[PDB]
């Protein structure tokens, strides 16, 4: 089969504050050849871009509002796309899917993530 496969993981029920690092395994399709399309859509609400880079692999794109919160990157040696998540928020509760266009429409699915509210640690 001459078809690429996308692996989306990292999105799950996590606690508020701290930091999260999502990953995306590639299959049949080179990660150091094109950029990784990142997007997020809340339940009931419309979808909104989270990260977008160029196939060239020069620099990433992110609004001045989202900047310094979410960045897109990938490694050729490991062949995987990483997604840094800083300054987590409560509205983060949503799904994150990927998309790639290399000769044929190829898109993953979308990982759901949950951010609990303020609470006390566990002793």
């Amino acid at each position: 089969m001459a078809q690429v496969q996308l692996v989306e993981s990292g999105g799950a029920l996590v606690q508020p504050g701290g930091s999260l690092r999502l990953s995306c395994a590639a299959s049949g399709f080179p990660v150091n050849r094109y950029s990784m399309r990142w997007y997020r859509q809340a339940p009931g609400k419309e979808r909104e871009w989270v990260a977008g880079m160029s196939s060239a692999g020069d620099r990433s794109s992110y609004e001045d509002s989202v900047k310094g919160r979410f960045t897109i990157s990938r490694d050729d040696a490991r062949n995987t796309v990483y997604l840094q998540m800083n300054s987590l928020k409560p509205e983060d509760t949503a799904v994150y899917y990927c998309n790639v266009n290399v000769g044929f429409e190829y898109w993953g699915q979308g990982t759901q993530v949950t951010v609990s509210s303020h609470h006390h640690h566990h002793h």
